């Protein structure tokens, strides 16, 4: 199931990158690690806006929000410009708006948000006690291995939501499309003190169909684009001849 994989050319481009961060890719049953640390996989981490997915899920399932409903810009300056405007949630998660994703956990409330993440299992399904910033500075953590498989189920629509929930989260997770290849997903990055974790985890839709998911995570830095995920992301995904 878990195990290392063929490759000292993903390891390299790591390196070439100047960072610590692992790959898990998982098809079917099988899940492979690449990258220049490993051990990353086995280690949680907050899942910053990569919670997005979940919080979609949660609020669509329970009737808090609906694919149509226009999130309104109250007119407040905010931490990016691109945010300063109405949106759907599915524009939010594109934009990865935090401003929604809070007023929606809100909506949603502490009871039902803990409920449904014990019962997701969803990393350490720990969301305390603050309901609208528990995924970006914990306590809620998770680990690259988790992650692949819980977008692994939303590919497959083996989450334990219902079918058109599903559908509907997995039609705004939409980032490129070419060849008849298309990859869906979602990033996420938490400035701690400690070190920043960057994320990307989504999944590949090759042309007959088949799935292939993945879960990027590596240490970032300020200094770094945030175009850097996508890069390193597409290069190992043609390495490994998954594009
Ligand atoms: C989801 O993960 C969100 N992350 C954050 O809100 C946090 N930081 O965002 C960065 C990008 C570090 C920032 O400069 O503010 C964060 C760190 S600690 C905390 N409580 N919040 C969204 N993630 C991203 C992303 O993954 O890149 C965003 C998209 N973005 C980033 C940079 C430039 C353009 C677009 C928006 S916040």
């Amino acid at each position: 199931q878990i195990v290392q994989g063929h490759n000292q050319v993903i390891h390299q481009y790591f390196d070439e990158k100047n960072t610590s961060g692992v790959l898990v890719i998982q098809t079917d049953k099988k899940i492979n690690l690449y990258g220049n640390a490993l051990s990353r996989a086995n280690t949680e981490y907050v899942p910053a806006s990569t919670f997005d997915m979940l919080n979609a899920l949660i609020g669509l399932e329970n009737q808090k929000t609906d694919i149509n409903e226009i999130f309104k810009w109250k007119g407040e300056k905010r931490s990016f410009t691109a945010w300063e405007k109405d949106m759907t949630l599915g524009e939010a998660m594109k934009l990865s708006a935090v401003p929604v994703y809070q007023e929606l956990a809100r909506r949603i409330g502490l009871d039902l948000m803990q409920k449904e993440v014990k019962r997701i299992g969803f990393g350490n399904a720990e969301i305390g006690q603050q309901v609208d910033n528990f995924w970006l500075v914990g306590p809620l953590k998770v680990t690259p291995i988790q992650e692949v498989e819980f977008v692994s189920q939303l590919a497959h629509t083996q989450l334990p939501f219902s079918e058109k929930v599903q559908a509907n989260v997995k039609n705004m997770l939409l980032l490129e499309e070419s060849n008849g290849y298309k990859i869906f997903g979602k990033t996420g990055w938490a400035m701690d003190i400690k070190s920043q974790v960057g994320w990307l985890t989504g999944w590949v839709e090759q042309p007959d169909g088949k799935i292939v998911a993945f879960a990027l995570n590596m240490e970032m830095r300020s200094e770094m684009p945030a175009s850097i995920r996508n890069e390193l992301l597409m290069k190992s995904l043609k390495q490994l001849n998954i594009i």
